[PDB]
DNA sequence: CAAGGCACATGACAACGGTGTTCAGTGCCGCGTTGCCCGATACCCCCTACCCGTAGTTGACTGGCATCCGGGCGCCGGGTCGCC
């Protein structure tokens, strides 16, 4: 997608195949997320009873996963969950 | 005895007496209005102290919560699956 967003001309078909494959990373993401919905549940009943509804800190745990997926990476030696939990 | 001569007073004649009025000019005391002078007060500046919002923090850590019955009472009204 970083090819596509240059605004040099590239011939259609490589610019398909790169739609392509970015799909295919939007569909890792939502797999990611998916995976560890289950995680931010957990981490949200360990802040349960202050004044805010279950399902509404499970909300913005699921934000908080967003945004530690969209700034996690592989470079790191470590687990997700261990990167995770800092976030949500 | 009648006519002509001299005294005192007399028809007017202005000008003083004394006092009252005229324009006018200017003040003389009463009532009210005005420039100062300051003094405080709103209103620009600079400095830093502290409130408040945003962004990172990497061993691993992947599904909870306690409900709920001793109304009581009846009806409406619809759903809901057997029935033959």
């Amino acid at each position: 997608e970083d090819k596509l967003a240059n605004s040099d001309k590239l011939a259609p078909k490589l610019k398909r195949e790169l739609e392509i494959i970015a799909e295919d990373g939007r569909r890792a993401k939502n797999h990611l997320l998916e995976a560890n919905l289950r995680l931010v549940v957990s981490l949200a009943k360990r802040y349960t009873g202050r004044g805010m509804l279950f399902l509404d800190l499970i909300q913005e745990g699921n934000l908080g996963l967003i945004r530690a997926v969209e700034k996690f990476d592989y470079t790191k030696g470590y687990k997700f969950s261990t990167y995770a939990t800092w976030w949500i």
